[PDB]
């Protein structure tokens, strides 16, 4: 009834096609869009699922010349004699109504988020299960997307585990710190992460214009002298800030802050970026946080009168993150792997004590959100 | 005279430090910024060139308690008894005046562009020279940034050459099409690039939310039956469009277009993105073009009434790109490598004839602009 065609016709100077379905709903389709998306072998490369049709071949004033239909298909002739057939279900899916468009967007991009504070039930799955089973791997990635974090238990206490997850996702995101990297105390540390010091809430790699979307951290060795993990849901914190201190929100969401990283690791590097700490989309919704206090530059490209209020704003924000209602704290054990959204969460670590031997060792890696969402979409298809 | 201190004092409730230099210029430095950027070993990790100071340790209302200076340094005490020393040249570089801030930004980010049309003198260098010599590699990357394209001659007619340039830059950008990929006609092509068809002007990989910044294409085998390259300077074209058709510019710079890519190559993939074809920064300047007509989705997330004007806009834009005043066309030979800005240029290829043997073969790869700018900054330091 919903995907079955009752009538199809050309309207509005033949610049529109109207489909009345057997459920009584009507859908409208611009003629130029139909022509642009002709699935015939001249216009569309089936092996690539891509358009061969050039913009140059498209008449933007085109009208439908003839049309006939049955219950499952419309058949169209165009003024230049080109001929196009479209399937009902294909058309219905791509319906231009607000409701149909949003439904499809939700399927494509899994936009739903569950905001949290200190009440977090840390989502947990088994590691080998996620490797072995599509049902678990699906639960893993969809929860990662929705919640911002998933902990995997029962991995080895050995290097190479995050690599396995990278292969499971697809591939990891190479940076100047390697394909994977070792978080432990280091002589002549090129990075504050590689010392025993406390790391306050940050996101990783704001020194890059495209920070890692997803972070993986696997505990190989844990100290008893400290080293507790802390996380916070940045989207939740931003929402509170806008409510509590609109002016601090406005400043943090509009001021470009310079980040830097000069050193040698996988390779030699001199990295510089500008980011707004609270990054908004065009509708004003928070879509990324860009903030590591370690790598924030001494260079600060703002007029003198904006400097102190920026700091007063940053301070309110950090104070919100440290609030007992926002942060969740936990201690990783050897065999634990945490995988999280490095665009949304901020994460941190308590100080611990240095020794002559390595008391504490994590292995980490990153992955791009597009690579992760790809595996997510494929995994959903296999399980449903 | 310019970097030598004549006087230093605390002003404005000690919330500001003023430095009068021996050239008579004055510079102003917020107290909170001085404290935030104390270079002492408690506040700053020298091996990492990073801030250890936490936002939590920072009093945003702080004032300078005491100050003394000589010609090369200021020495500051803070109300909590912390103590800070700063160097004159360091301070002067980071001066908050509009002129000083922009000077430093230009050094960091090489913002200058030379716009072009059909008059292009295609910048050309030798390949082995760029590998062997920092002076040439510097000329390579700075010209890439400024002009948007550089052609390297005298490479081999063999796979593996783009890899060498990736190592010279630092590393290449892994995608679903491999670390490097082979552009040639392919049975069951997963991509229109892998056929003999014409490719109209496009940027590569808009299906990703972070498209490759830099593209490398190396000609191993060339056909005489066609295969000419075409390029266009997208920033230049956008500028003309805004002038000629503001409404088309407005539409293309505000409408989110969906891109897609489903297939198997390096790995299996289902990729989806949304981008504005003309992407602007917060000051309205064009910073990226996101447009491949092949991978533009059949899905189009706009209200029915916006569809046809979008197409009329896209059409004006493509027509501008094809104008004999904008495009530059050339034919690559075996041994040629083109390296360009895939955020600014659009590129294309003329059709050629299929055969039983491979008549035409390119090898390509990508790299991130941050990885490229890093090598650029380091190269400038070594040559100057
Ligand atoms: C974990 N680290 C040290 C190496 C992987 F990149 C990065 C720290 C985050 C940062 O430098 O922003
Ligand atoms: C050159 N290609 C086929 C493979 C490297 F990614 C990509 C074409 C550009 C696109 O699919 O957008
Ligand atoms: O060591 C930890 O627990 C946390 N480490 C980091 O957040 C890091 O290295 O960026
Ligand atoms: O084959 C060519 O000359 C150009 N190829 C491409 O632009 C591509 O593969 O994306
Ligand atoms: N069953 C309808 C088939 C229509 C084919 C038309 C060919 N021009
Ligand atoms: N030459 C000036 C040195 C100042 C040192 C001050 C230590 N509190
Ligand atoms: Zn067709
Ligand atoms: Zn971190
Ligand atoms: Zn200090
Ligand atoms: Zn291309």
């Amino acid at each position: 009834m919903a995907c079955t065609i009752q009538k199809a016709e050309a309207l509005d100077g033949a610049h529109l096609m109207q489909i009345l379905w057997y459920d009584e709903e009507e859908s409208l389709y611009p003629a130029v869009w139909l022509r642009d998306n002709c699935p015939c072998s001249d216009c569309y490369l089936d092996s690539a699922k891509a358009r061969k049709l050039l913009v140059e071949a498209l008449d933007v004033n085109i009208g439908i010349k003839g049309l006939i239909f049955d219950r499952k298909k419309v058949y169209i002739t165009w003024p230049d004699e080109h001929y196009s057939e479209f399937q009902a279900d294909w058309l219905k899916k791509r319906c231009f109504s607000k409701q149909a468009r949003a439904k499809l967007q939700r399927e494509l991009f899994f936009p739903e988020c569950q905001y949290w504070g200190s009440e977090l039930q840390l989502p947990t799955l088994d590691f080998e299960d996620v490797l072995r089973y599509d049902e678990h791997a699906y639960k893993w990635l969809s929860t990662l997307k929705k919640v911002g974090i998933v902990r995997l238990t029962g991995a080895s206490d050995k290097p190479g585990e995050v690599s396995k997850l990278g292969k499971r996702m697809g591939f990891l995101y190479l940076t100047f710190y390697g394909h994977t990297w070792q978080v432990q105390d280091k002589i002549d540390a090129n990075n504050v992460a590689y010392t025993t010091g406390k790391l306050s809430f940050h996101t990783d790699y704001p020194a890059l214009h495209h920070p890692p979307g997803v972070q993986l951290l696997h505990c190989i060795k844990q100290t008893v002298t400290g080293g507790d993990s802390e996380i916070v849901d940045g989207f939740n914190v931003c929402q509170k800030l806008k409510k509590n201190n609109p002016q601090a929100f406005q400043i943090l969401s509009s001021t470009f802050v310079d980040f830097t990283d000069i050193g040698v690791d996988y390779c030699d590097f001199s990295v510089q970026s500008k980011h707004k700490i609270i990054e908004l989309d065009d509708k004003g919704q928070v879509v990324r946080i860009n903030f590591n206090n370690a790598t924030r530059d001494t260079i600060f490209d703002v007029p003198v009168e904006r400097v102190q209020p920026f700091y007063a704003a940053l301070k309110e924000f950090v104070d919100l993150m440290n609030s007992k209602e926002s942060k969740f704290t936990f201690k990783m054990n050897p065999g634990d792997v945490i995988t999280f959204d490095n665009w949304r969460l901020l994460h941190g670590r308590r100080s611990y004590e240095a020794g002559t031997e390595i008391s504490r060792h994590l292995e980490g890696a990153y992955a791009d959100w597009d690579v992760v969402m790809s595996r997510l979409r494929i995994l959903r298809q296999r399980v449903e």
